[PDB]
């Protein structure tokens, strides 16, 4: 097991959802340094050190020390970085056709998320590695309908829509990123 | 084979925060979050109800410290610590994820139905207080259903006739958050069962 | 009687009314630590200790102490918690029908509010109990109308709407919550 | 009821905990309820006299003025053994609402009404022990109505006419009212204590 | 003459003009502690003490003291208070009629402004009096028009609108308020 | 003859309506310039700066530094603020159209009020205060022709005038200074 | 008769600020000022160009003080003052003030024109540094023209013919501001000449 | 290898996406001082020194020093600079034609991004070099459709749109900036 | 070569883009004090001194000074100033005509940007020079189209639009400004 310290990884995408959404709602989750710490945890051996999160821990230790009137493990490597970018439509498109009286159509869009992870040495402060990974986010819509006349009338509609969970894609990106960092570390080795 | 625990464990939880960065869309107020700010209550009541575990407050800590100031003053008696700390946050929220619906209209009786699913994710981390090492962590995800059903009639006589009926249901996102945090707490409690920490 | 201290119970619902309303107008009242303090007061025996509210009291005591040139009771239990959640439509629906020429219709929506109360020990700082309770908020509209032709013409409309007072439902929730807190203490007993 | 006697009551602030604002067309910054309590309340306590409101609004200017006085000379400040606290608890609408109307050729007429609710919380607190001696919630309701009548007639030429009237009870008055019954309730409640 | 010191009287109406107006513009002027100071000035005997306004005066005195390298009169009573409330439509209404081809119509609205003034003693800090006064604000619009056919065509329009000056009504309320305060003080008498 | 003026601020609490930006005031922020030049142009008076004072103090810091000589005071201080702004107050207009020549006209009035107060520097007593108010005219005129031939003919002419609110502010501040000086003649202090 | 000056005068100008409180209307961003923030540059270059006058910076002063911190630091030599200080601000802005336009259309050739005038006012004050007394002040006002011209043709043949030509001009509010500050500086300079300050 | 310390490179474009987008959404990524740090990392010889990022490193070292009751490498040159500008439409255009009953059309837009990088000496604080580079950002849309009558009716639509990843163009720009910087440094040296 | 120190040249235009754009988006880049630093660098003789930018430099030197348990060159001149103004339409206009069935049209707008530079003496704090320069910003649109009837139908459309890169024009203005300052120094000297 190797002790890894990670404090914060930002959303540097600087992006927000368009209308109808609230102009306050980010296009990307604020959750990394959770995603990342659990990615390091689940890829074990790595032993995540918290530091989120550090203030509370320090308070708790203050309470402990107060109750009695005993040390805190460090990390030789630190992971840093942020969420590099988000956009759309990137690649997007769709088709459709309507004949009397049955129409049908379909649409799709792709999005991009990029992430940067950096392994930095704690002793020398040198950056031992850094990587950019980018996943893509699918969205699609399918519709079919029927408009027919008799005389009286008839009509019908069916439809389905899917959005890949940006949070899941982020998780994917940070995981493949950690895989890459570990792999890169194997040729170092530091281990 | 067989596992076994021993006794109650004091757990301190300060903030489990909303890292979703999300807010409801229009018509809603752009200030209204898509997700409750209420965890570190949901979680604290999960730990209280999942006993044996003993939540240590710390929300919440300052008011207590003040009250202790009043006590110490009025008399002119220590404060128990927690050996584990739970942390984490609400990892994410989105929509439509999966969504869709169908409908049909024949003269003169129409009907239709629609539905949407949403997702919320939560992260819980058990961290050791002495060494500051993270002992465990889990990501959990619930989904949030919404659906609408409508039926109607347009008919001519000569005179005329029409009618409408409809029903809608939205799963309570707060309940879904709670459900998620329960799933996470169950997961953590078993991992500790195989450890044991106890 | 037991002295109970309550400082802040907060709105953690993070919700605001939709349009036409002002985006600054909360979906839920800010009034708890009053509603709750009066709930504890009214179920007495409990003796709410203020602390809202505390600063003014401290100033007033400064003034007294100056004018005289006599202590301040504490509480062994503290109540905490907040308003956990709010939403809508949750469940909603309605029906209606129109035949010549008399139409009628009706609608309803239900909402939810949840609350958390926690009894915490002041001495050791341990949480003695915590409970979540949730009420629901009814709203409905009724309309009836007539459209008739003669030659000349005739029409008429009547309607009524009712919305349950979200504030009252909050009071209800906090009250039932006070009941649950009171009960678990009975087997404690403290 | 009855005075004695006079009791010094200090009130610093009673605040709007309603968190409510007027809807469109109004400005989203415009509160649904007045910020004027701790005036309304001070005058309510005053008008029910005996009570002797002690200011504390307001205290900063008074202390500055005393600085000026003390400066001109190069004499104390009475305190209150009770403190009144509390806030504006809640506001809404439509709560209860409705209306009717009918039109025959060519004379139409109609009327509508809405009720709103305002709630207040007052708490009498002991200054010496810091104990809350009482707390009360009162709620008034706010009436509004609109009336219209009209005529559309044809001759051939044409004729039309309209008349209308609307009244909205002054929310500020209902707040004052609420705090007034609240002061009454507080006084009565104190009557059996008695502390006074 | 009696020296009266007045520092702050602020807008507690929490109200703002509706659309089309800018959402930042108050429904009520911020000018009180002037209107009041000039009202007391005009009601003489009273001698307004500034204190607005005080910081600048203190600076100026710093400069005076600096140039020379003579005291500052106080007030035994202080006036306080604020603008209590504003609303609309309160009472409002109107009529109108149109016959071929001449129409005419009229409308009116009333608004309300309330004020609170309090006389407080500077020595004891006791409130010697407090009063709430409320004026109302009139507005009306009148129109007349003609639509006629010849064959060709004819039309005409005339209209007038008047809105009472909210600032003036604030002044009216603050003045009548001053009358109430003096009136109450005379039976004291101090 | 030395007059010191630090503050005159916008207490109108008003902003322009739509189409304008909600950040744009209905009234200039410029007084303590208008007023200082009004006192200057009305001489005898000698404006003492103090806007504006901080920069000067820095400059004197520099002078004093380069050398390793005093600063004149004022026995009277002028104070006050912009009391109010409104519209439509009085407004109206007419128009008529006959085939094919139409014409029409409209007008609106506004109000601006200002308060000036002379305050004594030694005793801090207010020696005088006045409210003065100007009014602001706006008008529009249009004329047009719609005619058919068979083909067609049409034409339009129009003119609009808005009195410069800033200028009206200047006017109010000047008449105010006139009044203050005049009343001062019977004091006189001068 | 005859006047006369002597020598260069050191003038310090810290801030000349926008007191207009005005912003462009829609379509523009509500954050966009109706008037430039650039005076105390415009004015400083006006004083620089009307030389003899020696603008003293002080904008601007902090960076200068830092650079001198660096200089003084590297060596281990004084700082000139200004005998007069100029102050003032942008007093006001508006529209339509005077505005209007005409136009006519005959078959099938129409034409029309429109115009708007705006105003900017500026205040400059020469203030004495020693006694702090104000030696002079002026209010000046420029006006800002805008106009549009259009011509068009709608004609029928059978088939059809149409045409459009148009031109618009807006005077540069920044130019008008500069012009205003120039007129104020000119006024102040004659006034000082019969003073003299020299 | 030369040790290069880069603290922050900032977005000085002052630009945000237009409607429908949120008025809070930057038109340009905030991600540089990652992009640039990884560009210098990928261009070796260079050894990026962090400094992002520095506070956490310092805290961690505090913890380490606490556990023991061992020094920190510096950089002799520092890279600075920022994202200079962004705009559109800059160049834009498109064509299209529709005949009975088959229509088709296409659009395209270009955007610009500029970047400034500056090599500064740490000892003397002198700017050894500074360069501005600018990439451009392609976007295009294509549609084709058929509207026909029979008697009954028939219609169909197909379309595709591609938008170049502004983040990529930013990366490309910062890389080209690095190339210029290295070129300038070699001629010094 | 002369050492020149430049800290801030700011956007004093107070202007922001109109609708559809975000109300937070400046009409003008925030990039000057880079543009200016690269203009001075490119005009050598001159040696831009950083100072942006200074805090990181001082931190780095803290790291250096700590690692060893060597001075920092000053500038006798400082360049200051700001972006003085931005506007539109200023001059704008256009023509167009349509005959059956072929129409065509074109329109254009001009914008203005002005910049102010000031050379200030560091020793006496006196302003040695200041200049205002202003460039103008062209934008134009061209379109041509055909609507024809047969019976059947026909239509076609082509169009092209260009916007001069406001960032480029600012660069231009700041450059010409640097020229003016250099000349102004030439007769000084």
């Amino acid at each position: 097991k190797i002790f890894v310290s990670v404090y914060n990884i930002q959303d540097e995408t600087g992006q927000f959802k368009p209308y109808p959404a609230s102009n306050f709602s980010t296009a990307v989750p604020q959750s990394a340094t959770a995603m990342l710490v659990t990615a390091l945890k689940d890829s074990r051996w790595f032993i995540p050190l918290e530091r989120q999160g550090l203030q509370n821990l320090l308070n708790e230790r203050k309470i402990i020390r107060a109750a009695q009137e005993q040390s805190l493990t460090a990390a030789n490597i630190m992971v840093e970085g942020s969420i590099i970018g988000y956009e759309s439509n990137v690649k997007s498109g769709g088709v459709g056709a309507r004949y009397f009286g049955i129409g049908a159509d379909t649409q799709y869009q792709l999005d991009q998320i990029a992430v940067n992870l950096r392994v930095v040495n704690v002793s020398t402060g040198e950056i031992l590695s850094s990587v950019n990974t980018s996943k893509t986010i699918l969205s699609y819509e399918v519709q079919a309908g029927v408009f027919r006349f008799i005389d009286r009338l008839l009509e019908g509609e069916v439809g389905y829509t899917s959005n890949e969970p940006v949070m899941l894609c982020l998780m994917s990106a940070i995981e493949t990123g950690v895989i890459f960092l570990i792999n890169d570390g194997i040729d170092r080795g530091l281990w």
